[PDB]
């Protein structure tokens, strides 16, 4: 059992003019390529280390298995987030959710911008549910650090700050990217998520 | 008394076809403009907090004081580490000690480069003189945390990988900047740093 | 501008038998003690660097001045929190919002205390209040990295997992001491910081 | 695989009165007890997590990984570093680098001694081999995290500053545990270690 890049649901130029043909092709076929690669190098590196109970290379392997695992498990979910389709506003419970822990749907967008532009170096914003409360809550995560793994939040929507998702598009304006992905949020999939948290 | 940003000391086509003008431009004027800016900000908000014996603020300001001062500190340095007149090998004392300590010069661009390229998210790779221990030293620091301020070493040589630094050019592939980078060394600045080190 | 060692607001042995009066005088007089004479140091060095526009040592400092800072942050909202008439359950708004926030009483006591005891190494467990949520919140903060300052929550309850604050009576055994503080949480104080946080 | 707590290679009470007896009992019976019990139940969550490419949980597992894992690779090496049959200076190769890249053994001293005290929080101060380098080196180390897993730098003599290893005895004057401690390294076991690191 090996982990594999999930094909993208939709062409390269499908985002555009909101995340043009180059990025798309590059963030997918050639970061998220390398991350399941790595990851499935770093897991066989690990079971080993396991099997032999060598624990100083168990945690060597972590930064690497924390960065490639991270992200895997964040792009798998961002292609999913994104969509031709998407942009406007969730409804039904998603958007009621929305309403009543972040007051409407653009303080929503507010504060997951302000997550997202707020992130120094690398990483990610989240819209995230948390199982105990059950509630929405907003994160920004570090570099590939996932939501899950690292909070135990159930991630929703997530936004990639990393350079390589916006530069050869808004170079340095991550803002310019923030005001342009809403408009390819795939909402129908955000509800999705949402509704497989509650029970 | 105010920080500025420092001009390049080059035109923004000097390093092409290593580094190319559209990324100087943006590097210099764009980034490093907007870390010496936020650094200001941020210091003047220091002096605020401490003025008041605001220690929650000045702990609140922590990030971004590391992460522009770094900025600042660590750009301000990369511009003169490289130069059109740069590329080969340093000569005299710097030489010597490169062999002495690393084996061999391209030993020494081997294990500099292997910290650049190991960097995970945002960060830079330096080259160092260790005071106390009286020789070289690599180290890689995260994000913008600078050399001397986290480590105690003074900074010789550095390479910025944040994305913004090669991606226009290099895309994902930031081997192929780190091999384009070293024709453009300037050994005579890193040499005036380490001599100055040296007494 | 000169921090200082608040008083303590009770004798050193007024939180016994929970928390021994040895390590209450250990906790204000020596660990308190220290936070406050490194702060002050730390925040002169500081004064002289941000004068001298050097940025190296302003981030130099920072390991220090979050932990002497965040830790007079921290220990001076922690003696008001507890006290010899403390104990029980608290009254009014704050009990409501506890039974809305964490289903119960019971169940609040279950969350702060796994948050608690769940930290690895020195740190801090914290309820607090989410003034952009408006509700409560806990959370698990590292060494002394103080709530509001690296969180924006609004500090109401905290708990000391530094081993100073329960190794002498109670060994490694922290979920013993985190069984017997509930008999000294000074509910008065954390009521008032909660009524606070509101209009 | 199955970790076990190693035996002590001497009886609880050998290494007064610069440990006390307590603090080696509690140190080894409970705290590295502990690491080992942890550590074994977080490998069995991890070949579970492996065998279904949960790479969520693989993350969630990493802190309680490397503060165990770490305790326990940490642990192992400093009960072999102490012995009642140590104390004052090593002798031939071993004595001759440490002359040659501290200064002296005085100086030695003095600076495993600062980076001990300096630790902010828990952790380690390291004597390690640098094996690319060829030479000595000091680090610290936060936390539990070990040195070979974060550093590559060879173990050779470790001194514990977490508090639980000295507070029963020394309270909050780490700098009267570090004096104490030289007096019963196991130089023979060091030197050992050191010899291994060449071929
Ligand atoms: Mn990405
Ligand atoms: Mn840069
Ligand atoms: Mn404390
Ligand atoms: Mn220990």
């Amino acid at each position: 059992m090996k982990h594999s890049l999930p094909d993208l649901p939709y062409d390269y130029g499908a985002l555009e003019p909101h995340i043009n043909a180059q990025i798309m092709q590059l963030h997918h076929s050639k970061h998220h390529a390398a991350y399941v690669n790595n990851l499935n190098v770093t897991e066989e590196k690990y079971q080993e280390a396991l099997a032999k109970g060598d624990v100083t290379a168990q945690i060597a392997l972590q930064p690497a298995l924390k960065f490639n695992g991270g992200g895997h498990i964040n792009h798998s979910i961002f292609w999913t987030n994104l969509s031709p389709n998407g942009g406007g506003e969730p409804k039904g419970e998603l958007l009621e959710a929305i309403k009543r822990d972040f007051g409407s749907f653009d303080k929503f967008k507010e504060k997951l911008t302000a997550a997202s532009v707020g992130v120094q170096g690398s990483g990610w914003g989240w819209l995230g549910f948390n199982k105990e409360r059950g509630h929405l809550q907003i994160a920004a995560c570090p570099n590939q650090d996932p939501l899950q793994g690292t909070t135990g939040l159930i991630p929703l929507l997530g936004i990639d700050v990393f350079e390589h998702a916006y530069y050869l598009q808004y170079k340095n304006v991550r803002p310019d990217y923030l005001k342009a992905i809403w408009n390819v949020i795939n909402w129908e999939n955000v509800t999705e998520r949402y509704m497989a948290c509650k029970k």
